[PDB]
DNA sequence: ACTTTATGAAAATAAAGTATAGTGTG
């Protein structure tokens, strides 16, 4: 099995339905009941140098599916995956930070698990996804973290190295 | 490399915006 770890930009815009889609078990330690752009407008705002305004349109997190295939979620029972789950949470926050990780929601029902992890590309007092997750971070995220994963026992080769695949959604591969 | 944004104000400037790297399923 491979590891699979892609991440899409969210703006202020992208984080309502995100936040509805989430109402699943949360990992971290959020305010279930403060939706995810509040949650990261405040931290941002609380925390920034700059005495400008984040600007509209802002990367206020960088969300993150972390998941595998079906057969390697069948090898697992449900506290393995759970840990699995906890221990991709754990790489993120040690490389990225634990007051970034806005929300860590796990899907856990009719098809593979898969988690929606929210990271704030906060870093140095300045908000900036272009900094943090730049061509370099995302080649190192795909060697690095697979190898962590394997540490803590959880088999996963890294993808293909320099892969041409291009990534597809349900509608599109029809 | 190129464009958009926020700024006590630009006939202008800097910081962050644009993808990136990677597989899934049937
Ligand atoms: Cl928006
Ligand atoms: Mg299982
Ligand atoms: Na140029």
């Amino acid at each position: 099995s491979y590891m699979v770890a892609r991440m899409q930009k969210m703006k202020a815009g992208n984080l309502g339905g995100a936040f509805k889609h989430n109402e699943n078990y949360e990992l971290t330690d959020r305010d279930r009941s403060v939706s995810y752009e509040k949650q990261i407008k405040d931290y941002v705002n609380e925390n920034k140098v700059s005495n400008r305004a984040i600007r509209k349109d802002a990367v206020l997190c960088d969300e993150w599916i972390i998941t595998s295939d079906k057969d390697f979620f069948e090898k697992l029972d449900e506290e393995q995956t759970r840990t699995f789950f906890e221990t991709a949470k754990n790489y993120f926050a040690e490389n990225y930070g634990e007051s970034n990780i806005a929300y860590a929601s796990v899907h856990l029902d009719e098809s593979t698990p898969h988690m929606h992890m929210g990271v704030v590309p906060f870093e140095n007092g300045k908000l900036s996804s272009k900094a943090m997750f730049d061509r370099e971070e995302l080649k190192h995220i795909q060697e690095d973290l697979p190898r962590y994963m394997s540490d803590h026992g959880f088999e996963l080769e890294r993808g293909k190295l320099n892969s041409e695949a291009k990534h597809k959604t349900v509608a599109e591969f029809k």
